[PDB]
DNA sequence: CCCGGTGCCGAGGCCGCTCTTTTGGACGAAGACAGCACAAGCACCGCAAAAACGCACGAACGCGCAGACCCCCGCGAAAAAACCGC
């Protein structure tokens, strides 16, 4: 990864791409950017795969297997403005000494997101039909995330 | 003062019974024992852990800047209803 300052990186990319005809690719069934975690404290991108969940953070990357997710809680905060999504993980995530058996995410209730799943029509029909929607309309981010987590981990949302 | 005779007390006889000691001399070898399990507490060593303090670092908030928005300010009109009277 290069950092090219100035208004310059797009021209640099175009020349390189044209030189060897580089073809862009798309991975991860679904990604959610800029999610606020209360525990661990910080902001994380959540990338979901068939067998595993990735949390990408500026200082810490975590790979959680879908089997290690024991429980999903979807709980409204009493402030009537934020919604909490809570993951119980076993083994608990580690940052050094004390650990994170619970991941606490905080959403705004008014935050809406539109998301298309990165799946082929044959794989969707065979594995995910009736578990996931092919496209989610502009609904609240925490609902889409809770449904995706339910479909991929096969855990009931509490 | 005297006679007839009987039933009452004495020191002793004797009978059936209960209590006591004893059961030959010398020698050898082997085998199994000879208070215990149980009890609370003293004086002491040790590990697991608390409430709080000290340090490091990463991100979400403040600061700074250029932009879009509508609260705020100012204006004029109409008359509901508040303040006064008997």
């Amino acid at each position: 990864r290069l950092y090219v300052p100035g208004q310059k990186s797009q021209l640099f990319y175009e020349q390189l791409k044209d030189k060897a005809d580089f073809d862009t690719t798309s991975e991860a069934i679904v990604s959610f950017e800029d999610i606020l975690f209360l525990t661990p404290r910080g902001r994380f991108e959540i990338s979901m795969y068939a067998n595993n969940l990735r949390l990408r953070g500026q200082s810490y990357d975590y790979k959680i297997q879908n089997k290690n997710v024991l429980r999903i809680f979807s709980l409204p905060r009493l402030d009537d403005r934020h919604h909490l999504v809570i993951l119980q993980v076993d083994p608990p995530l580690r940052q050094g000494q004390t650990r994170y058996p619970f991941l606490v995410m905080q959403f705004d209730r008014n935050e809406e997101l539109e998301v298309e799943l990165n799946l082929s029509d044959e794989e969707y029909k065979s594995k995910y039909e009736g578990k996931l929607n092919r496209s989610y309309g502009t609904d609240s981010t925490y609902k889409i995330l809770s449904h995706c987590l339910r479909g991929l981990t096969e855990r009931r949302v509490i």
